[PDB]
C-alpha cells in the first residue's frame, strides 16, 4: 500500500473542473491553481529566451478517466487529475509541479472544519517535467496503490 505520481490518459469526456493558465517566459514563474490545489513551478531557465509559452493545466474530475489501478483491492485516485495545456511541449530544463494530495485518511472523511486542509498541501505530489508528451489525453493523476 502506498502513493505516487503517475501519467493518466483520458478516454470519453474528460470533466474539467479547473483550469489553471499562465504565460511563462524564460523568466521563469509559477502557475497556482487555488480551485484545486494546484501549483506548478518553473525554474528560471526551463524556457528559452525571445519566447513566450502559454501554459494551462486543467484539472478534471475522476470519472472520465483511465486509471490503470486497481479498486478491487482498494487502489484509487486521491489526487486531482490535470490536463496539460499545449501538446508537445519540451522545456529547457524540469519545471516542478505541486499537485493537493492529502493523507488517506480522509479519503472518505467528510472532512472536518478543525483541519480540512492540514496535509491537503503539505502531502502534495511533486513531479519534475522538462518536456510534456502530445496524446489525446495525457493527464496526471496519484496512483493509490494496494
Amino acid at each position: 500500500h502506498s502513493s505516487g505520481l503517475e501519467v493518466l490518459f483520458q478516454g470519453p469526456g474528460s470533466t474539467v473542473v479547473a483550469t489553471a493558465r499562465g504565460i511563462f517566459n524564460s523568466n521563469g514563474g509559477v502557475l497556482s491553481s487555488i480551485e484545486t490545489g494546484v501549483s506548478i513551478i518553473i525554474p528560471q531557465g526551463a524556457i528559452p529566451e525571445g519566447v513566450e509559452q502559454e501554459i494551462y493545466f486543467k484539472v478534471c474530475r475522476d470519472n472520465s478517466i483511465l486509471p490503470p489501478l486497481d479498486k478491487e483491492k482498494g487502489e484509487t485516485l486521491l489526487s486531482p487529475l490535470v490536463m496539460c495545456g499545449p501538446h508537445g511541449l519540451k522545456f529547457l530544463k524540469p519545471v516542478e509541479l505541486r499537485l493537493p494530495h492529502c493523507d488517506p485518511k480522509t479519503w472518505q472523511n467528510k472532512c472536518l472544519p478543525g483541519d480540512p486542509n492540514y496535509l491537503v498541501g503539505a502531502n502534495c505530489v511533486s513531479v519534475l517535467i522538462d518536456h510534456f508528451g502530445s496524446g489525446s489525453g495525457v493527464v496526471y493523476g496519484v496512483v493509490r496503490r494496494s
